[PDB]
């Protein structure tokens, strides 16, 4: 399927143990997609002071459309030293590995895969 319904655990930035997916734009987009498929991906909601506590390159989920079955359609955009790889809508959050942190909420998304 071109899209997959996912429910992403929303994590507090200070709980996150693994603060990014890797060391290059291509690697972090690769790893984010693998963790999304494997159900091992968390979401951190972006506010003042969040991104400097996480590791670049960043992987964002961004709204791709204006929401089947409650799932917002999203796509992945990476960012490294202020340059973004991809073009999409509003940020829903920054993706990180999930290694068992307790979430505060779930974000239902339809991921363009």
């Amino acid at each position: 399927k071109t899209h997959v319904q996912l429910s992403l655990p929303v994590l507090q930035v200070r709980d996150v143990l693994v603060r990014g997916f890797g060391d290059s734009v291509e690697e972090v987009l690769s790893e984010a997609r693998q963790h999304l498929k494997d159900g091992t991906c968390g979401l951190v909601e972006v506010e003042k002071g969040v991104l400097p506590q996480l590791e670049q390159p960043y992987v964002f989920i961004k709204r791709s459309d204006a929401a089947p079955h409650g799932h917002v359609m999203v796509e992945l955009v990476a960012e490294l030293e202020g340059i973004q790889y991809g073009r999409s809508g509003e940020t829903l959050g920054v993706l990180v590995p999930h290694v068992g942190e307790i979430p505060v909420a779930y974000r239902k998304v339809l991921l363009r895969k």
